[PDB]
């Protein structure tokens, strides 16, 4: 588990959702997050095998979500 | 004696849950077992079933998300 | 999309918002930068093609985004 990548996953959550005038929990739950921190996900596949990512959340919200952890894994 | 921080997690994902599949929350798993689940905090599949008012097929729909919450808070993660 | 790119556009971001006090999305969003990576818009017709990119922001951020992505393209 990485919790650096909670955080930064917790922190992006909140920006698309404030700037996006909705709960945050509407973009993803913490559950969700929590297996994104654990399976660190990285390609349009293993994001959908996240639980809570289905295929019009990975459209609207998979891009900033993927790069940013392929960044954080990437070491940037 | 429950932990009552994870009761409130607990809360707050099956409202997610249940807000997404528009249901009652009580569909996704009612009050009482919430607590159970914030007592006994089960992280297996087997461990869930051992839960009242949790089957096969509400640990098909909603297990994952519950006990991957529960693995994270367990571990302080 | 370019991840040094996308780098580089998350650095410029960062130093922009921090100067200005605000949340580095306030700027642009995740999501802009990543189109910005993809296209590599260089005119301001080509910037303001990218999603989240109108006049105002172009006005006020612009040029150092078309600077940058330029610089980057041509390899100074």
């Amino acid at each position: 588990y990485d919790r650096k990548l909670f955080a930064k996953l917790r922190k992006l959550r909140k920006s698309i959702a404030d700037e996006s005038n909705v709960p945050p929990y509407v973009v993803f739950n913490d559950a969700t997050l929590i297996e994104m921190a654990e399976q660190m996900p990285i390609t349009a596949s293993e994001m959908l095998s996240v639980n809570g990512v289905g295929m019009r959340k990975l459209e609207r919200f998979g891009k900033p979500f993927m790069a940013l952890i392929r960044a954080h894994v990437d070491g940037d």
